[PDB]
């Protein structure tokens, strides 16, 4: 399985991730991403349909924000 999970700190609220992914990543206000449905770790699980765009947007977002993992 995949999960996924995105780093506040280093974000540059490019939109990428949240535009190409709403099913995995949204703004979480202020133009910094945040996964939608974390756990108290922060990381998502991310669903078998999505796992090849999560591994793309993860490969293309410019900060390397996206921190992805087989699991
Ligand atoms: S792709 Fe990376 S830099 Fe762009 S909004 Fe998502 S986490 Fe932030």
């Amino acid at each position: 399985a995949l999960r996924t999970m995105v780093d506040p700190d280093t974000c540059t609220s490019c939109e990428l991730c949240y535009d190409r992914v709403p099913e995995v990543y949204k703004n979480r206000g202020d133009g910094i991403a945040e996964v939608v449905s974390p756990g108290p770790d922060g990381w998502m699980m991310v669903p078998p349909e999505l796992e090849q765009e999560v591994k793309e947007v993860t490969d293309e977002c410019p900060a390397g924000s996206i921190i992805t993992e087989e699991v």
